[PDB]
């Protein structure tokens, strides 16, 4: 009893707010550990602000959910299979829901800008099912997310600073392989309030830092084998013009017969750190990406914790 039926996906909230429900179209996964995607055009063409997210997940069957904004979803039609292949243009992550790692709300006054001339025209929802119990009866699943949108401009604008490896090669059996990422920050100040890490099975630890005058300030560090939620930052951290952002993923090659490189499958790897930030509305940009390592030598003074795993 979650599929919306005759009422549809759009609930008016007041004069300038509405909830948009983004739901799987009554799907039934045949195999276990399945990744479904679907998209929705924004109903409004003009600029809007996403100011809250409420999960609508079947607590039996849903392992994780991700919601992106983009302009070109990978597929048209109802739903598709997406082993993390959501958009053809760049997919902007907005929200992660993981089982056993409950999400944290956006700070009040903070929203993502979407729609209009430059914002995302589509949402893409990815749902990872995992365990196919309770699907015995072959019931239709309508899991996803209810998104609160408003036309009211927000004083603070949420954005994403994505750090990702592109060139990493993990030789087979190799005990430790480091993937290092670094860029100089050249925008108005951002304040990091949440982070998410992502590797595949070879990832041991992922850490990100702001480097200012050789001083390393921790943004977040996580075991990527733990649920890949957005975790709150322990202390709010500003990144300002002249700062360097730095991240290290630690991988092992133990267990593999052949080299492992970066790519989109499970026998490939990724080193992704998603740094969620707010900015003053008049200075804000919605996304930044670092795919480089501009200060490789700086990593000589990376804190020792970046090399040590988290005790599970
Ligand atoms: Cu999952
Ligand atoms: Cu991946
Ligand atoms: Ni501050």
């Amino acid at each position: 009893n979650e599929c919306l039926g005759t009422i549809g996906p759009v609930t008016p909230l007041d004069a300038s707010d509405f909830a948009l429900d983004i739901r799987m179209p009554g799907v039934t996964p045949k195999e276990s550990d399945t990744y479904f995607c679907m998209s929705m055009r924004l109903p409004v063409d003009e600029e809007a602000f996403v100011i809250d997210f409420k999960p609508r997940a079947s607590m039996d069957t849903v392992h994780h959910m991700l919601l992106f904004g983009c302009n070109m979803p990978s597929s048209t039609g109802s739903y598709w299979f997406c082993d993390e292949g959501t958009c053809t243009d760049k997919a902007n992550i907005l929200y992660a829901w993981a089982r056993n790692a409950p999400p944290t709300r956006l700070p009040k006054g903070v929203g993502f800008r979407v729609g209009g001339e430059t914002g995302s025209k589509y949402f893409v929802l990815q749902v990872h099912y995992g365990d196919i119990s309770a699907f015995r009866d072959n019931h239709k699943d309508c899991s996803g997310v209810s998104v609160h949108l408003t036309r009211v401009p927000q004083p603070l604008i949420a954005g994403m600073y994505l750090m990702m490896s592109v060139d990493t090669v993990i030789p087979p059996g190799e005990k430790v392989v480091n993937a290092d990422i670094s860029c100089q920050y050249k925008m108005y100040p951002m304040h990091v309030f949440a982070y998410r890490v992502h590797t595949h099975h070879l990832g041991k630890v992922v850490s990100g830092y702001r480097v200012r005058n050789g001083q390393w300030t921790l943004i977040g560090r996580q075991n990527p084998q733990l649920p890949q939620a957005f975790y709150p930052v322990e202390h709010p951290v500003d990144v300002t013009f002249g700062d360097i952002l730095a991240a290290r993923c630690v991988f092992t090659g133990e267990g593999r017969t052949e080299a492992t490189h970066i790519g989109g499958t499970s026998s490939d790897e990724m080193c992704n750190l998603y740094i969620m930030y707010y900015m003053e509305a008049k200075y804000a940009l919605s996304f930044m990406t670092c795919t480089k390592n501009v200060a490789p030598d700086m990593f000589r003074t990376i804190p020792a914790e970046a090399n040590i795993p988290i005790p599970v």
